[PDB]
């Protein structure tokens, strides 16, 4: 039972400009969008386009042991996750599968 | 109608050996490939690549029925094919020919 990626947040310089580009190149759906970040649903996961000042980039995994690495925070959408960094300084989020 | 997939992500790390240890410790994932310049970790729904940026550039790869419409496809040693374009912010984007997978 391999852990899954849940979503990847990459830095962009202009959210509307990015959403225009990704949706014209890729078969995807705009799940959420304002002026500081956007979320694009793909078939196997979702891609957040983020202004790093407003929403830092990161990669999120599901983990049965997310709690063992940090205290789970509850988000407005009802899911639970915590953040850590890998040895390089990359932001890694561990989603609580039970909160999905 | 049918959504495209993210096929893999390659993120920059400072040290491939240590990064492999960390990810394989924190997550249920399989090492699929590894050298001193990069590694490929198999998760459930895609693969994660850990690259030294100066050897293998970080990028996100998507499967696309129209990959060849955006750039000339390149058959890689492993048989698969893909082009590389750039998003407005300069993020490297690889498009995979689904028939080559
Ligand atoms: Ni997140
Ligand atoms: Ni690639």
């Amino acid at each position: 039972k391999l852990d899954d990626l849940h979503h990847i947040a990459i830095s962009v310089t202009d959210v509307a400009q990015s959403v225009e580009w990704y949706t014209s190149h890729f078969q995807c759906r705009i799940a959420y969008q304002d002026s500081t970040w956007a979320l694009l649903k793909f078939g196997n996961l979702s891609l957040a386009l983020v202004i790093p000042e407003q929403h830092p980039p990161h990669i999120a995994f599901t983990s049965d042991r997310a709690g063992e690495y940090g205290s789970l925070k509850t988000h407005r959408d009802g899911t639970r996750s915590c953040y850590i960094q890998d040895p390089s300084g990359n932001s890694v989020e561990l989603m609580d599968p039970t909160s999905l």
